[PDB]
Protein backbone atom coordinates (compact mmCIF):
# COMPACT_ATOMS: atom_id res chain seq x y z
CA UNK A 1 0.00 0.00 0.00
CA UNK A 2 2.15 2.72 -0.99
CA UNK A 3 0.03 5.64 0.33
CA UNK A 4 -1.13 6.01 3.30
CA UNK A 5 -3.23 8.25 6.11
CA UNK A 6 -3.62 8.17 9.73
CA UNK A 7 -6.21 11.14 11.09
CA UNK A 8 -6.83 11.66 14.62
CA UNK A 9 -9.29 13.35 16.91
CA UNK A 10 -7.82 16.14 19.09
CA UNK A 11 -11.44 16.83 20.63
CA UNK A 12 -11.96 13.54 21.59
CA UNK A 13 -8.62 11.67 21.91
CA UNK A 14 -9.67 8.79 19.34
CA UNK A 15 -8.64 8.44 15.72
CA UNK A 16 -11.01 10.27 13.57
CA UNK A 17 -13.17 7.69 11.87
CA UNK A 18 -15.22 8.32 8.69
CA UNK A 19 -13.73 11.02 7.40
CA UNK A 20 -14.12 11.23 3.65
CA UNK A 21 -11.44 11.95 1.41
CA UNK A 22 -10.28 12.39 -2.36
CA UNK A 23 -6.87 11.81 -4.42
CA UNK A 24 -5.98 13.71 -7.45
CA UNK A 25 -3.37 14.07 -9.84
CA UNK A 26 -1.86 16.35 -11.34
CA UNK A 27 -2.20 16.95 -14.97
CA UNK A 28 0.67 17.31 -17.58
CA UNK A 29 -1.67 20.38 -18.56
CA UNK A 30 -1.66 21.92 -14.90
CA UNK A 31 -4.39 20.67 -13.34
CA UNK A 32 -6.05 18.48 -11.06
CA UNK A 33 -7.77 14.92 -11.82
CA UNK A 34 -9.97 12.80 -8.93
CA UNK A 35 -8.12 8.98 -9.50
CA UNK A 36 -9.39 7.50 -5.93
CA UNK A 37 -11.72 7.95 -2.78
CA UNK A 38 -11.78 6.62 0.54
CA UNK A 39 -13.50 7.16 3.73
CA UNK A 40 -11.53 6.31 6.97
CA UNK A 41 -12.03 3.35 9.30
CA UNK A 42 -12.78 3.68 12.93
CA UNK A 43 -9.10 3.40 13.04
CA UNK A 44 -8.29 6.96 11.52
CA UNK A 45 -6.93 4.73 8.33
CA UNK A 46 -7.70 3.36 4.98
CA UNK A 47 -6.07 -0.42 3.08
CA UNK A 48 -6.31 -0.79 -0.13
CA UNK A 49 -6.50 3.51 -0.93
CA UNK A 50 -4.64 3.15 -4.40
CA UNK A 51 -2.62 0.48 -5.64
CA UNK A 52 1.10 0.64 -6.52
CA UNK A 53 -0.27 0.93 -10.54
CA UNK A 54 -2.63 4.19 -10.01
CA UNK A 55 0.88 6.18 -8.21
CA UNK A 56 3.66 6.85 -10.44
CA UNK A 57 5.81 9.45 -9.86
CA UNK A 58 3.95 13.32 -9.87
CA UNK A 59 2.39 15.94 -7.54
CA UNK A 60 -0.91 14.63 -6.02
CA UNK A 61 -3.76 15.98 -3.84
CA UNK A 62 -5.16 14.34 -0.90
CA UNK A 63 -8.18 16.29 -0.01
CA UNK A 64 -9.88 15.91 3.52
CA UNK A 65 -13.19 16.28 4.10
CA UNK A 66 -12.61 17.74 7.38
CA UNK A 67 -15.71 20.36 7.11
CA UNK A 68 -17.92 17.69 6.99
CA UNK A 69 -16.28 15.29 9.45
CA UNK A 70 -16.47 18.37 11.84
CA UNK A 71 -20.14 18.62 11.23
CA UNK A 72 -21.63 15.19 11.63
CA UNK A 73 -19.59 15.62 14.99
CA UNK A 74 -21.88 18.58 16.19
CA UNK A 75 -18.94 21.07 15.84
CA UNK A 76 -18.34 24.57 13.63
CA UNK A 77 -15.48 23.73 11.63
CA UNK A 78 -12.92 26.85 10.32
CA UNK A 79 -11.94 25.41 7.20
CA UNK A 80 -13.73 24.43 4.14
CA UNK A 81 -11.23 21.28 3.14
CA UNK A 82 -7.49 20.19 4.37
CA UNK A 83 -5.32 19.76 1.23
CA UNK A 84 -1.89 18.12 1.30
CA UNK A 85 -0.05 18.81 -1.89
CA UNK A 86 2.92 17.19 -2.52
CA UNK A 87 5.12 15.60 -5.06
CA UNK A 88 5.48 11.52 -5.01
CA UNK A 89 8.55 9.38 -5.84
CA UNK A 90 10.28 12.76 -7.00
CA UNK A 91 13.79 10.61 -6.85
CA UNK A 92 12.46 7.03 -6.50
CA UNK A 93 9.50 4.82 -5.22
CA UNK A 94 8.66 4.51 -1.70
CA UNK A 95 5.51 4.56 0.84
CA UNK A 96 4.06 7.34 2.03
CA UNK A 97 2.07 7.62 5.22
CA UNK A 98 -0.08 11.15 5.29
CA UNK A 99 -0.44 11.58 8.91
CA UNK A 100 -3.50 14.69 9.88
CA UNK A 101 -4.42 16.05 13.54
CA UNK A 102 -7.76 17.81 13.09
CA UNK A 103 -9.19 20.27 15.27
CA UNK A 104 -12.11 22.41 14.79
CA UNK A 105 -10.00 25.45 14.12
CA UNK A 106 -6.50 24.00 13.55
CA UNK A 107 -5.14 20.50 11.67
CA UNK A 108 -1.73 19.38 11.14
CA UNK A 109 -0.42 17.53 8.15
CA UNK A 110 2.65 15.54 8.59
CA UNK A 111 4.00 12.69 6.71
CA UNK A 112 6.05 10.12 7.04
CA UNK A 113 8.22 8.73 3.82
CA UNK A 114 10.20 5.66 3.63
CA UNK B 1 -7.31 44.84 7.83
CA UNK B 2 -9.89 41.98 7.28
CA UNK B 3 -7.39 39.33 6.56
CA UNK B 4 -4.16 38.53 8.26
CA UNK B 5 -1.37 36.15 8.45
CA UNK B 6 1.09 35.01 10.94
CA UNK B 7 4.05 32.80 9.59
CA UNK B 8 6.86 30.67 12.06
CA UNK B 9 9.71 28.54 10.98
CA UNK B 10 9.62 25.59 13.66
CA UNK B 11 13.15 25.04 12.42
CA UNK B 12 15.03 28.07 13.54
CA UNK B 13 12.52 29.82 15.77
CA UNK B 14 12.18 33.00 13.77
CA UNK B 15 8.95 34.43 12.27
CA UNK B 16 8.68 33.25 8.32
CA UNK B 17 10.26 36.05 6.50
CA UNK B 18 9.83 36.51 2.74
CA UNK B 19 7.08 33.59 1.88
CA UNK B 20 5.31 34.70 -1.11
CA UNK B 21 1.23 34.02 -0.69
CA UNK B 22 -2.18 34.00 -3.50
CA UNK B 23 -5.25 34.81 -2.34
CA UNK B 24 -8.25 33.69 -4.50
CA UNK B 25 -12.00 33.62 -3.52
CA UNK B 26 -14.70 30.79 -5.04
CA UNK B 27 -16.72 31.93 -8.33
CA UNK B 28 -20.28 31.14 -8.81
CA UNK B 29 -18.65 28.68 -11.26
CA UNK B 30 -16.80 26.89 -8.65
CA UNK B 31 -13.55 28.63 -10.39
CA UNK B 32 -11.04 30.28 -8.62
CA UNK B 33 -9.70 34.72 -8.99
CA UNK B 34 -6.94 35.72 -7.88
CA UNK B 35 -7.64 39.00 -5.34
CA UNK B 36 -4.55 39.51 -4.31
CA UNK B 37 -0.40 38.38 -3.55
CA UNK B 38 1.89 39.20 -1.01
CA UNK B 39 5.48 38.48 0.83
CA UNK B 40 5.66 38.26 4.45
CA UNK B 41 8.32 40.59 6.03
CA UNK B 42 10.63 39.72 8.29
CA UNK B 43 7.94 39.66 11.44
CA UNK B 44 6.03 36.43 9.31
CA UNK B 45 3.16 39.00 8.69
CA UNK B 46 1.45 40.85 5.63
CA UNK B 47 0.24 44.33 6.43
CA UNK B 48 -2.41 45.52 4.31
CA UNK B 49 -3.22 42.02 2.76
CA UNK B 50 -6.67 43.15 1.03
CA UNK B 51 -9.24 45.88 2.06
CA UNK B 52 -12.30 45.50 4.04
CA UNK B 53 -14.50 46.05 0.79
CA UNK B 54 -12.28 43.49 -1.06
CA UNK B 55 -13.34 40.81 1.13
CA UNK B 56 -16.72 39.63 0.91
CA UNK B 57 -18.64 37.05 2.23
CA UNK B 58 -17.65 33.89 0.33
CA UNK B 59 -15.09 30.90 0.30
CA UNK B 60 -11.38 32.07 -0.24
CA UNK B 61 -8.55 29.91 -0.87
CA UNK B 62 -4.84 31.33 0.69
CA UNK B 63 -1.73 29.38 -1.24
CA UNK B 64 1.65 29.88 0.54
CA UNK B 65 4.86 28.90 -1.46
CA UNK B 66 6.08 27.28 1.69
CA UNK B 67 8.32 25.00 -1.41
CA UNK B 68 10.77 27.86 -2.17
CA UNK B 69 10.84 28.74 1.32
CA UNK B 70 12.53 25.65 2.38
CA UNK B 71 13.93 25.02 -0.57
CA UNK B 72 15.66 28.78 -0.13
CA UNK B 73 16.68 27.77 3.46
CA UNK B 74 18.66 24.83 2.41
CA UNK B 75 16.21 21.90 3.63
CA UNK B 76 14.09 19.90 0.86
CA UNK B 77 10.47 19.91 1.85
CA UNK B 78 7.70 17.54 1.70
CA UNK B 79 4.55 19.73 0.36
CA UNK B 80 4.28 21.71 -2.67
CA UNK B 81 2.57 24.13 -1.04
CA UNK B 82 0.39 25.30 1.42
CA UNK B 83 -3.24 25.77 1.29
CA UNK B 84 -5.97 27.20 3.51
CA UNK B 85 -9.20 27.35 2.39
CA UNK B 86 -12.69 28.73 4.69
CA UNK B 87 -15.77 30.79 4.41
CA UNK B 88 -15.24 33.55 5.61
CA UNK B 89 -18.75 35.71 6.85
CA UNK B 90 -16.77 39.40 7.46
CA UNK B 91 -20.30 40.86 8.71
CA UNK B 92 -19.32 43.19 11.86
CA UNK B 93 -15.41 44.26 12.10
CA UNK B 94 -15.02 40.38 11.73
CA UNK B 95 -11.34 39.53 11.06
CA UNK B 96 -9.17 36.48 10.46
CA UNK B 97 -5.73 35.79 11.08
CA UNK B 98 -4.23 32.54 9.82
CA UNK B 99 -1.65 31.17 11.68
CA UNK B 100 1.02 28.92 10.09
CA UNK B 101 3.22 26.82 12.10
CA UNK B 102 6.23 25.54 9.06
CA UNK B 103 8.76 22.36 9.38
CA UNK B 104 9.70 21.03 6.04
CA UNK B 105 8.09 17.59 6.46
CA UNK B 106 5.24 18.86 8.34
CA UNK B 107 2.61 22.26 8.94
CA UNK B 108 0.06 23.20 11.65
CA UNK B 109 -3.10 25.80 9.93
CA UNK B 110 -5.07 27.58 12.90
CA UNK B 111 -7.37 30.24 12.79
CA UNK B 112 -8.76 33.24 15.09
CA UNK B 113 -11.22 34.96 13.85
CA UNK B 114 -12.74 38.13 15.56
CA UNK B 115 -16.34 39.31 16.97
CA UNK C 1 9.86 41.93 28.62
CA UNK C 2 11.99 38.84 27.72
CA UNK C 3 9.37 36.57 28.12
CA UNK C 4 6.12 36.59 26.33
CA UNK C 5 3.45 34.08 26.20
CA UNK C 6 0.97 33.34 22.93
CA UNK C 7 -1.91 31.05 23.57
CA UNK C 8 -4.79 30.18 21.31
CA UNK C 9 -8.11 28.07 21.09
CA UNK C 10 -8.23 25.58 18.65
CA UNK C 11 -11.49 24.45 19.22
CA UNK C 12 -13.23 27.79 18.95
CA UNK C 13 -10.93 29.59 16.89
CA UNK C 14 -9.74 32.42 19.64
CA UNK C 15 -6.93 33.30 22.00
CA UNK C 16 -6.61 31.35 25.21
CA UNK C 17 -8.10 33.96 28.00
CA UNK C 18 -8.21 33.06 31.66
CA UNK C 19 -5.14 30.52 31.68
CA UNK C 20 -2.72 30.48 34.49
CA UNK C 21 0.67 29.63 34.47
CA UNK C 22 4.07 29.64 36.87
CA UNK C 23 7.76 30.11 35.98
CA UNK C 24 10.05 28.33 37.60
CA UNK C 25 13.81 28.39 37.42
CA UNK C 26 15.80 25.22 38.16
CA UNK C 27 18.30 25.94 41.31
CA UNK C 28 22.16 24.51 41.02
CA UNK C 29 21.23 21.65 43.46
CA UNK C 30 18.58 20.33 40.64
CA UNK C 31 15.11 21.48 41.95
CA UNK C 32 12.64 24.17 40.53
CA UNK C 33 12.15 27.81 42.61
CA UNK C 34 9.05 29.61 40.98
CA UNK C 35 9.68 32.94 40.08
CA UNK C 36 7.05 34.62 38.62
CA UNK C 37 2.79 33.45 38.28
CA UNK C 38 -0.01 35.13 36.13
CA UNK C 39 -2.87 34.53 34.09
CA UNK C 40 -3.39 35.55 30.26
CA UNK C 41 -5.73 37.85 29.52
CA UNK C 42 -8.26 37.99 26.89
CA UNK C 43 -5.93 38.14 23.65
CA UNK C 44 -3.86 34.75 25.18
CA UNK C 45 -1.02 37.19 26.30
CA UNK C 46 0.28 38.13 29.81
CA UNK C 47 2.28 41.39 30.29
CA UNK C 48 5.06 42.28 32.45
CA UNK C 49 5.15 38.42 33.27
CA UNK C 50 9.09 39.00 34.24
CA UNK C 51 11.67 41.52 34.16
CA UNK C 52 15.22 41.03 32.81
CA UNK C 53 16.68 41.79 35.90
CA UNK C 54 14.78 38.65 37.03
CA UNK C 55 15.65 36.40 33.91
CA UNK C 56 19.45 35.78 34.68
CA UNK C 57 20.62 32.72 32.09
CA UNK C 58 19.75 29.34 33.13
CA UNK C 59 17.28 26.71 32.26
CA UNK C 60 13.19 27.58 33.25
CA UNK C 61 9.92 25.72 33.34
CA UNK C 62 7.04 27.47 31.80
CA UNK C 63 3.58 25.38 33.41
CA UNK C 64 0.42 26.11 32.00
CA UNK C 65 -2.57 25.22 33.58
CA UNK C 66 -4.47 23.72 30.52
CA UNK C 67 -5.92 21.20 32.45
CA UNK C 68 -8.68 23.96 34.03
CA UNK C 69 -8.79 25.93 30.94
CA UNK C 70 -10.13 23.06 29.60
CA UNK C 71 -12.78 21.96 32.50
CA UNK C 72 -13.91 25.26 33.23
CA UNK C 73 -15.41 25.36 29.46
CA UNK C 74 -17.06 21.84 30.34
CA UNK C 75 -14.57 19.79 28.15
CA UNK C 76 -12.91 16.99 28.75
CA UNK C 77 -9.29 17.01 28.80
CA UNK C 78 -6.43 14.71 28.82
CA UNK C 79 -3.01 16.89 29.74
CA UNK C 80 -2.91 17.37 33.79
CA UNK C 81 -0.55 20.50 32.61
CA UNK C 82 1.67 21.71 29.54
CA UNK C 83 4.98 22.62 30.57
CA UNK C 84 7.72 24.02 28.30
CA UNK C 85 11.02 23.59 29.73
CA UNK C 86 14.34 25.47 27.98
CA UNK C 87 17.67 26.91 28.67
CA UNK C 88 17.49 30.78 28.35
CA UNK C 89 20.29 32.77 26.78
CA UNK C 90 22.85 30.08 26.75
CA UNK C 91 24.66 32.11 24.35
CA UNK C 92 23.48 36.30 25.10
CA UNK C 93 20.18 37.92 26.51
CA UNK C 94 17.24 38.00 23.92
CA UNK C 95 13.69 37.78 24.22
CA UNK C 96 11.24 34.71 24.21
CA UNK C 97 7.43 34.40 23.01
CA UNK C 98 6.45 30.85 23.75
CA UNK C 99 3.25 30.21 21.71
CA UNK C 100 0.74 27.55 22.98
CA UNK C 101 -2.08 25.91 20.60
CA UNK C 102 -4.45 24.36 22.58
CA UNK C 103 -6.94 21.32 21.93
CA UNK C 104 -8.81 19.37 24.49
CA UNK C 105 -6.40 16.03 23.61
CA UNK C 106 -3.44 18.09 22.11
CA UNK C 107 -1.08 21.20 22.05
CA UNK C 108 1.51 22.17 20.01
CA UNK C 109 4.55 24.35 21.94
CA UNK C 110 6.50 26.80 19.93
CA UNK C 111 9.34 29.11 20.52
CA UNK C 112 9.97 32.61 18.83
CA UNK C 113 13.59 34.00 19.87
CA UNK C 114 14.74 37.28 19.01
CA UNK D 1 0.92 -2.41 26.36
CA UNK D 2 -1.16 0.09 28.10
CA UNK D 3 1.29 2.86 27.73
CA UNK D 4 2.24 3.02 23.88
CA UNK D 5 4.57 6.01 22.10
CA UNK D 6 4.89 7.08 18.75
CA UNK D 7 7.43 10.00 18.04
CA UNK D 8 7.66 11.55 14.34
CA UNK D 9 10.62 13.82 12.94
CA UNK D 10 9.25 16.59 10.76
CA UNK D 11 12.53 17.62 9.45
CA UNK D 12 13.57 14.12 7.74
CA UNK D 13 9.06 12.91 7.56
CA UNK D 14 10.42 9.48 9.56
CA UNK D 15 9.98 8.10 12.62
CA UNK D 16 12.64 10.01 15.32
CA UNK D 17 14.64 6.44 16.27
CA UNK D 18 16.75 6.64 19.25
CA UNK D 19 14.86 9.27 21.66
CA UNK D 20 15.00 8.59 25.38
CA UNK D 21 12.47 8.84 27.41
CA UNK D 22 11.61 7.94 31.16
CA UNK D 23 8.11 7.47 32.92
CA UNK D 24 7.23 8.61 36.16
CA UNK D 25 4.34 8.47 38.93
CA UNK D 26 3.41 11.32 40.87
CA UNK D 27 3.41 10.18 44.40
CA UNK D 28 1.18 11.07 47.29
CA UNK D 29 3.65 13.85 48.76
CA UNK D 30 3.56 15.59 44.92
CA UNK D 31 7.28 14.08 44.78
CA UNK D 32 7.73 12.09 41.29
CA UNK D 33 8.99 8.27 41.35
CA UNK D 34 10.56 6.82 38.27
CA UNK D 35 8.79 3.76 37.00
CA UNK D 36 10.91 3.08 33.44
CA UNK D 37 13.34 4.38 31.07
CA UNK D 38 13.28 3.38 27.16
CA UNK D 39 14.41 4.48 24.23
CA UNK D 40 12.53 4.35 20.87
CA UNK D 41 13.48 1.87 18.11
CA UNK D 42 13.69 3.28 14.25
CA UNK D 43 9.86 2.86 14.11
CA UNK D 44 9.25 5.66 16.74
CA UNK D 45 7.85 3.48 19.34
CA UNK D 46 8.81 1.28 22.39
CA UNK D 47 7.22 -2.15 23.01
CA UNK D 48 6.20 -2.59 26.13
CA UNK D 49 7.41 0.48 27.65
CA UNK D 50 5.34 -0.49 31.15
CA UNK D 51 3.16 -3.51 32.35
CA UNK D 52 -0.18 -3.49 33.98
CA UNK D 53 1.26 -3.91 37.44
CA UNK D 54 3.40 -0.90 36.81
CA UNK D 55 0.07 1.21 36.06
CA UNK D 56 -2.02 2.40 39.02
CA UNK D 57 -4.74 5.43 38.18
CA UNK D 58 -2.77 8.56 39.38
CA UNK D 59 -1.08 11.47 37.53
CA UNK D 60 1.99 10.34 35.16
CA UNK D 61 5.12 11.97 34.09
CA UNK D 62 6.25 10.77 30.35
CA UNK D 63 9.62 12.99 29.86
CA UNK D 64 11.64 13.01 26.60
CA UNK D 65 15.42 13.62 25.93
CA UNK D 66 14.53 15.83 22.52
CA UNK D 67 17.36 18.03 23.18
CA UNK D 68 19.61 15.26 22.87
CA UNK D 69 17.76 14.09 19.87
CA UNK D 70 17.95 17.25 18.20
CA UNK D 71 21.90 17.92 19.68
CA UNK D 72 22.78 13.89 17.63
CA UNK D 73 21.00 14.99 14.19
CA UNK D 74 23.22 17.84 14.33
CA UNK D 75 20.74 20.77 14.99
CA UNK D 76 20.52 23.26 17.74
CA UNK D 77 16.64 22.63 19.88
CA UNK D 78 15.20 25.45 21.59
CA UNK D 79 13.24 23.22 24.42
CA UNK D 80 15.57 20.94 27.05
CA UNK D 81 13.27 18.12 26.99
CA UNK D 82 9.57 17.27 25.89
CA UNK D 83 7.19 16.65 29.08
CA UNK D 84 3.38 14.93 29.15
CA UNK D 85 1.70 14.72 31.91
CA UNK D 86 -1.59 13.03 32.46
CA UNK D 87 -3.93 11.50 34.65
CA UNK D 88 -4.04 8.05 33.65
CA UNK D 89 -7.54 5.97 34.29
CA UNK D 90 -9.52 8.89 35.72
CA UNK D 91 -12.77 7.22 35.27
CA UNK D 92 -11.76 3.67 35.02
CA UNK D 93 -8.46 1.98 33.21
CA UNK D 94 -7.66 3.18 29.74
CA UNK D 95 -5.01 2.15 27.22
CA UNK D 96 -2.93 5.18 26.33
CA UNK D 97 -0.84 5.75 23.05
CA UNK D 98 1.25 9.15 22.93
CA UNK D 99 2.10 11.01 19.54
CA UNK D 100 4.65 13.20 19.30
CA UNK D 101 6.10 15.55 16.49
CA UNK D 102 9.28 16.78 17.01
CA UNK D 103 10.88 19.80 15.28
CA UNK D 104 13.85 21.77 16.76
CA UNK D 105 11.47 24.56 18.11
CA UNK D 106 8.72 22.96 18.15
CA UNK D 107 6.47 20.20 19.29
CA UNK D 108 3.06 18.83 19.24
CA UNK D 109 1.94 16.18 21.70
CA UNK D 110 -1.47 14.34 21.44
CA UNK D 111 -3.01 11.51 23.11
CA UNK D 112 -4.82 8.14 21.57
CA UNK D 113 -7.10 7.03 24.66
CA UNK D 114 -8.48 3.15 24.48
O1 LIG E 1 -0.01 5.05 14.88
C1 LIG E 1 0.18 6.26 14.68
N1 LIG E 1 0.88 6.68 13.59
C2 LIG E 1 1.09 7.99 13.36
CL1 LIG E 1 2.00 8.36 11.93
C3 LIG E 1 0.66 9.00 14.13
CL2 LIG E 1 0.97 10.67 13.79
C4 LIG E 1 -0.07 8.63 15.28
C5 LIG E 1 -0.30 7.32 15.54
CL3 LIG E 1 -1.19 6.86 16.95
O1 LIG F 1 -0.24 37.01 16.87
C1 LIG F 1 0.03 35.80 16.86
N1 LIG F 1 1.26 35.37 17.27
C2 LIG F 1 1.58 34.06 17.28
CL1 LIG F 1 3.19 33.69 17.81
C3 LIG F 1 0.77 33.06 16.91
CL2 LIG F 1 1.23 31.40 16.94
C4 LIG F 1 -0.52 33.44 16.48
C5 LIG F 1 -0.87 34.74 16.46
CL3 LIG F 1 -2.45 35.21 15.93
Amino acid sequence: CPLMVKILDAVKGTPAGSVALKVSQKTADGGWTQIATGVTDATGEIHNLITEQQFPAGVYRVEFDTKAYWTNQGSTPFHEVAEVVFDAHPEGHRHYTLALLLSPFSYTTTAVVS
